[PDB]
């Protein structure tokens, strides 16, 4: 289960873990594997389709949340 | 606590600022409590503030938040 | 030696991250070895890579060569 | 010979140099001075009909290696 | 001072680029001290610019020109 | 006299006032009221009549000059 190792399916389930299901799609379709997460940026979130702030934050978040 | 903050939660604060012409914007981008104490200037520049010393009131009123 | 790398030696590597669906592309756009090395967003987005998670493992296998 | 002094002639060795000189051509046309190589963007290229990645890196590349 | 520069004035300047061979359209177009200054990549598309080392040569005389 | 609730004869001072009087017409036909003007692109400029760069800039400098 290693943050790194998680398949696509792994990160699924930690979005919709935090309320942001409705990303699950995406998510997927860029093959957003565990360790892509651990350096989403900014910018990889807005080209991911995600746009409220606060899900961006959240995500964010979500993610030092996890290497650490 | 601010860090479980709902959406309107966030909403009053902004107004406890002066800042409520921002109480849309923060809502629609379902800024909860902790999304505040993170909020970089960019987030800001996103979120549709501009006015430097309102980035700053409100970056502000957040380290006077967390501290 | 990356800094040399062929166009042929680009696609192995491509083929080592299971990017092999990318190797047309980056052989047309004659990708030599040093060319990876500076690829920018753009770059993959302009050579065709869109799915974020294949940017960033492309990116990542990048900064995993140089480094 | 300042890159910066570079005739149009100047350019197209170097263009020859890097082993484009299928664009010694339109670099001519477009008057590409020396001092013009040195701010050439991505899109400059574009216009300029360079199209493969590995092309414009490879005279982007080339660039940075003259002023520096 | 280039912001007041009338549409002979700019005349002059691109002359002192021996880009002269534009003195025309940049005269049509009424192409004041201050329109210079804000030229973007398009507005020279328009304004006829084509050779690229043209369009940088009269972009970098403007950066030249306000800085 | 909010620079957004021009009506359309505001803005024609407004034109007037940068001497570009010649187009008065248009910008009174359609109807470019304050708000419009604080967005017109190149674009809505050349589908409003205008052509002479310098003019287009003219009026667009003028737009920055005005919601700042």
């Amino acid at each position: 289960r290693p943050v790194h190792l998680w398949g696509t399916e792994e990160v699924a389930a930690w979005l919709e873990h935090l309320s942001l299901c409705e990303y699950k799609d995406i998510f997927t379709r860029h093959d957003i594997r565990g360790s892509g997460l651990l350096h989403l940026e900014r910018r990889d979130l807005k080209d991911l389709g995600v746009t409220k702030v606060g899900h961006m934050k959240r995500i964010l978040c979500g993610i030092k949340e996890l290497s650490r």
